[PDB]
C-alpha cells in the first residue's frame, strides 16, 4: 500500500503569528498504480491556517509536474486528483508537494495547530497530522511597594535582541526598524496585558507611557517565550509582575 508522510520545516521554536510556513507531503507511486482507479492527495488544516495557493508544487524524482491532476483550492486546504493513467510513467517514484500556509492573528500561543495530510485510493486511506505552534506571555502591572495595586493605561512596545521593533500588518507580526510602527501594548483596569504570537526568544519590553501618578521605567525589561510560558492545556500561565514607582 503507497505511504504518506507530512513534514513541516523548521518547527522547533514554534512560530509568529503572519509567519509562511513550509509543509510537504510524500509518497510512492505504487508500481501496479494502473490497478487504481482512484488516487488523490490532500490537506485539511485548521482556520488559523491560510493557504497559499501559489505556493503548491508537485515533483516527482525532483522533477516539477504541472499536468496529470486536477487541484482544488480553499482557505484553509486543497486536493490533488490525480490521473491514473497519467501516474503510469511515475510508478515506483517519490512523489512530493511542497506548499506553505500562514499562520493567522486568530491563533492561540500554547495550543495543538493542526493539519491533516491524506492520501485517499480505492483500496485505503493514509493520514497523517502535524502540529505546530505559536508562543506568548502574560504581565501584569502593579505599583512596587504594593502587588496588589494593579495599574491601568501603561503603554509598552516589544523589542527583539536586535533593537527592532514589533509591529502588526494586516496578517501579522514583522520586526522592523522604525519605531513609529511599534504595535501598543495597554494594561486593562486589572492592570494586566499580554504579548500573543510570536516563536520562542528572548524580547523585552520598552515602556513608552507611564499610569498617571507613576515614573516611566527607563530599563527595557526582559522576557522569554516558550511552551508553556502563556498557558498549559488551557490553564493559562502566571504574569510578569512589571513595577512602578510613584512620583
Ligand atoms: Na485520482
Ligand atoms: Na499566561
Amino acid at each position: 500500500l503507497p505511504p504518506l508522510e507530512k513534514t513541516v520545516l523548521d518547527k522547533q521554536q514554534g512560530f509568529n503569528q503572519g509567519e509562511h510556513i513550509n509543509y510537504q507531503l510524500t509518497t510512492q507511486i505504487p508500481a501496479n498504480i494502473l490497478g487504481y482507479q482512484e488516487f488523490r492527495l490532500s490537506d485539511k488544516a485548521d482556520t488559523t491556517l491560510t493557504l497559499l495557493p501559489e505556493s503548491i508544487e508537485v515533483k516527482v524524482a525532483g522533477k516539477t509536474v504541472t499536468t496529470g491532476y486536477t487541484l482544488t483550492t480553499q482557505k484553509h486546504g486543497f486536493t490533488l486528483d490525480f490521473s491514473i493513467k497519467d501516474l503510469q510513467n511515475f510508478a515506483n517514484q517519490t512523489m512530493t508537494v511542497s506548499y506553505q500556509m500562514r499562520l493567522e492573528k486568530t491563533a492561540e500561543p500554547d495550543t495543538a495547530i493542526n493539519n491533516e495530510g491524506q492520501l485517499v485510493t480505492d483500496k485505503h486511506t493514509l493520514t497523517k497530522r502535524a502540529a505546530v505552534r505559536t508562543g506568548g506571555k502574560s504581565f501584569v502591572k502593579v505599583d512596587s511597594e504594593n502587588a496588589k495595586i494593579t495599574l491601568p493605561e501603561a503603554v509598552f512596545i516589544v523589542k527583539n535582541q536586535a533593537g527592532e521593533y514589533l509591529n502588526e500588518t494586516a496578517n501579522g507580526y514583522r520586526w522592523q526598524k522604525e519605531k513609529a510602527l511599534a504595535k501598543k501594548i495597554t494594561s486593562n483596569q486589572a492592570g494586566e496585558f499580554s504579548v500573543k504570537g510570536l516563536k520562542d526568544g528572548q524580547y523585552f519590553l520598552e515602556e513608552i507611557s507611564a499610569p498617571k501618578g507613576y515614573l516611566l521605567n527607563q530599563t527595557e525589561i526582559p522576557f522569554t517565550v516558550e511552551k508553556n510560558s502563556y498557558a498549559t492545556n488551557g490553564q493559562r500561565t502566571a504574569p510578569l509582575h512589571v513595577i512602578n514607582k510613584k512620583v
